[PDB]
């Protein structure tokens, strides 16, 4: 029995929170409604711990992600992605969980495709639909009518301009499912450019062979986008340049739609002469632009004197002012006490096209129905926040889901539009928990919201902020800024995917990252700047970058199989084991060479030990088996007690240590190099798997030259055989081992970047193809979609 505490801001949004917790009644879950007098104080309240959960603006998400209000996003409405997979079943599900009889459930095939005809059986329509579930137009017919019949439009864009380019020079490569991969080479002419979702290049990104090419964004292509707009009078004859002086009606001071999108729109157009941050408030700046506004929320009196709110609640954030909103803004203009008015285009309806139009940032009018033509920039879905310590998540999303469910009136009201959400909103789907403000908004939005509230950071040219990862690299960092003399500085993650993160946030300005990170860093656009080099016999390219090496001290992946003690081969490797699940070197490149070989599902269906695989799967019993040594068939040395009992994947290594004696256990003490050996020859010998990649040092692609600088520098100084080593050493320390770097780092190479491909540039072709298909779509992630660009259509009808 547990109860969740909704805030209202206003009295109608208690009068629509009161009919909820009459009408909607969810199992062990009571609604209580907490009222408050603004959206700021209900900010507060839940902060408090007086409320649980409420719904902001996306313009407001990252001041709420601050003090003094520490809040995080926790559910908010899924668009439609041209990557939405397996869409249709899900869809289904949905549908079948709602608690109502008669309702349109969408009908999949055996495969989970969506049948090319739906009908909705209540009413007996049908109608065609293409592979991600949208109708056909004009193909809705009602029951007695003769049904329209559907084609299968399942053939993305990609694969047929494929097709179209086979038959009788440009080849364009794909993403696995038909997607375009945002980066084409012509492999002809050697030139490389970058794509949008729909494979039409975007401008000034080709590039010769020789040259580097550009850096390509992961795109997704959305749809049902709302936009900012700014709405006007068709009797009014200024434009958008001509806005000084006039009077003004926004939805809100910290809305996008009614404040963030027209500052930044006037700030590129040089029409509001302002400052920076902290030298000027923005507000001051509006309220020298306009002459008299009403902006609910402001605390300039004259962005406030238009407002109709009766003293005590005028120019609130609050229904309990009547300009308060996008309709409040909407009923400003129309009353006339404001000449335009700046608002969702949700607000929008054709009933308004007779006396409203749209005033374009290019200085023209324009029709309401040009409203993805004529505005101040996309603006994302609001979201239900809560406290960041995210302790009620759990009983908010259990509420809203199962009033979801049972069909609860939670977007419409008579008593008022978006009132407790957004009218428009669809459905309110979870989010993860790794979800903050900067992944809700992602990188470019995040870096405009920090921007625009003034906490923005000009970096150093001359000094490095270094992420840690633990409260040991700390202290070695410490150790290193304090001895660097200003060139180091220290901050602080939990993990390297935090760290990955605070540079993206431009909070931090370097990590050394493991290869498992390096895949999501190169798709947020960080580079290497160095590398860890560990090849201990020859030392030639440390001192003097460029004294060309022959090894970089990588590990190489190998199967480690027997002289005819076994008769083992590639071929009949069906029916060893493995050091860990998560290990590079093992599990993943044989993993992926297999599973990219055949077709199959390895997870059992294969070999006749890999700690971590479920329990007791058909291996994982030849060693219990979990991801430690506490078990004696885990890591490197775990996996070569693996092949000498129950004898039948490993770095080289491997052998070469505990072989000849130099591990003496009783198992491992008599064994030779010449027992041993490897499938691709003598175990010396390249008859390997694949090439490990090397640690990567990363940054912003703007600070690679001075991180290089000065990360060459300190290495002058300090690490090994430096000129002041007895005073720091960066590649050993008494706080621990391999803090900062590995402690077997020979020294750090700067990244020779190639005209390559970047993800083929850092990983190589052979490991990138292998594990990641040489795609840009081979994982999925939070961060990864925080760094794609949403592309906006009014539907994937390009099937
Ligand atoms: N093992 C090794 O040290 O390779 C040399 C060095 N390091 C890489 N990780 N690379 C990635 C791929 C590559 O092209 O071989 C190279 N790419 C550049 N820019 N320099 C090379």
């Amino acid at each position: 029995a547990k109860q969740v505490r909704w805030c209202a801001i206003s009295d109608l949004e208690q009068k629509k929170c009161n009919d909820l917790v009459g009408s909607c009644n969810v199992p062990d879950i009571t609604l209580v409604c907490v009222l408050r007098s603004s959206t700021e104080d209900c900010m507060t309240a839940i902060k408090d711990g007086q409320a649980d959960a409420m719904f902001l603006d996306s313009g407001e998400v990252y001041e709420a992600s601050k003090d003094p209000y520490n809040l995080k996003p926790i559910i908010a409405e899924p668009y439609s992605s041209n990557r939405d997979l397996q869409k249709c079943l899900k869809e289904r599900q949905q549908a079948l969980a709602k608690k109502m009889i008669g309702h349109y459930i969408p009908q999949c095939d055996e495969k989970g495709n969506y049948q090319p005809q739906q009908c909705h059986g209540s009413t007996g329509h049908c109608w065609c639909v293409n592979a991600m579930g949208e109708k056909i137009s004009g193909t809705n017919t009602p029951p007695g009518q003769t049904r329209a019949t559907c084609e299968r439009h399942e053939l993305p864009k990609c694969l047929k301009e494929r097709q179209v380019a086979l038959g009788g020079r440009f080849v364009p490569q794909c993403d696995e499912k038909g997607n375009y991969e945002p980066q084409q080479f012509h492999g002809s002419t050697g030139y490389s450019w970058c794509v949008n979702a729909i494979g039409e290049e975007i401008a000034g990104t080709k590039t010769p062979p020789g040259k580097i090419p550009a850096t390509c964004q992961k795109h997704d292509l959305v749809t049902t986008c709302h936009y900012a707009v700014a709405m006007v009078k068709k009797s009014s004859a200024f434009q958008f340049n001509q806005l000084k002086g006039k009077r003004s009606c926004h939805s809100g001071v910290s809305k996008t739609d009614g404040w963030k999108a027209l500052v930044t729109v006037l700030v590129e157009k040089k029409l509001l002469s302002w400052d920076g941050p902290a030298k000027e408030s923005i507000q001051r700046a509006m309220s020298k632009f306009f002459s008299v506004s009403c902006i609910p929320g402001a605390t300039q009196t004259n962005l406030c004197k238009q407002c109709k709110g009766e003293e005590g609640k005028n120019c609130k954030n609050s229904h309990d002012e009547p300009y308060y909103g996008n309709y409040g803004a909407f009923r400003c203009l129309k009353e006339d006490m404001g000449d335009v008015a700046f608002l969702r285009s949700t607000a929008l309806s054709d009933e308004h096209s007779e006396v409203y139009e749209l005033l374009c940032p290019d200085n023209t009018r324009k029709p309401l129905n040009k409203y993805k033509e004529c505005n101040l920039g996309t603006v994302p879905a609001g979201t239900v926040v809560t406290r960041k310590i995210s302790d009620k998540t759990e009983d908010i999303n259990n509420f809203l889901m199962e009033a979801q469910k049972r069909q609860c009136k939670l977007f419409s009201s008579a008593h008022g539009k978006d009132l407790m959400f957004d009218d428009s909103t669809l459905q309110l789907a979870l989010l993860s928990s790794e979800v903050d403000a900067f992944l809700y908004l992602g990188v470019k939005l995040f870096h405009a919201m920090k921007a625009l509230t003034g906490d923005a950071h000009l970096p150093s040219k001359n000094k490095v902020r270094w992420c840690t990862i633990n409260k040991l690299e700390k202290m070695k960092c410490d150790d290193w800024s304090a001895v660097s003399g200003g060139a180091i500085a220290c901050t602080e993650a939990s993990c390297p995917k935090g760290c990955v993160k605070q540079i993206l946030k431009g909070e931090a300005d370097a990590v050394k990252l493991e290869v498992q990170y390096m895949y999501e860093a190169l798709m947020c656009g960080l580079l290497p700047a160095v590398e860890e080099y560990h090849n201990k016999d020859d030392f030639g390219p440390c001192k003097t970058p460029g004294s060309p090496y022959t090894d970089f001290g990588t590990l190489r992946a190998v199967a480690l199989v027997k002289k005819s003690n076994k008769d083992i081969n590639w071929n009949n490797i069906k029916g060893s084991c493995h050091t860990g699940v998560g290990d590079i070197a093992g599990w993943v490149i044989p993993v992926s060479l297999i599973r990219r070989q055949n077709d199959n599902s390895d997870i059992d269906s294969f070999f006749g030990c890999a700690p971590g695989s479920d329990t007791k799967s058909n291996l994982c019993k030849l060693c219990k088996c979990s991801l430690s040594d506490k078990e004696a068939y885990y890591g490197n040395q775990g996996a070569f007690r693996c092949l000498v009992e129950k004898g039948d994947f490993v770095p080289h290594t491997v052998v070469f240590e505990n072989t000849d004696g130099k591990n003496p256990a009783v198992w491992a003490k008599n064994l030779k190099s010449e027992d041993f050996e490897l499938l691709c020859a003598p175990v010396s010998n390249s008859c390997k798997l694949s090439g490990i990649p090397p640690p990567a040092i990363v940054t912003r692609e703007e600070s690679i030259s001075d991180v290089v600088r000065i990360v060459a520098n300190q290495q002058s100084l300090y690490g090994r055989k430096g000129f002041e080593k007895d005073m720091f050493q960066l590649f050993s320390s008494n706080k621990g081992n391999n803090l900062l770097f590995n402690d077997n780092t020979q020294c750090l190479i700067t990244f020779d970047r190639q005209p390559k491909d970047i993800m083929e540039d850092y990983f190589g072709k052979p490991y990138y193809t292998t594990v990641y298909g040489a795609s840009r779509s081979a994982m999925s992630s939070e961060l990864i979609s925080a760094c794609t660009i949403k592309h906006c259509s009014n539907s994937l009808e390009v099937l």
